[PDB]
């Protein structure tokens, strides 16, 4: 559901904040 | 690449939109 997909959206977050390290 | 990664997110919310409809 909604929250599942915000918490996709976090984990992607979270992965281009490393590419951006 | 940056705009590629913000197309992603674009078309995973363009999905979501559509599930939650
Ligand atoms: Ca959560
Ligand atoms: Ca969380
Ligand atoms: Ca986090
Ligand atoms: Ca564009």
């Amino acid at each position: 559901g909604e929250e599942e997909y915000q918490e996709m959206l976090e984990n992607l977050r979270e992965a281009e904040v490393k590419k951006n390290a």
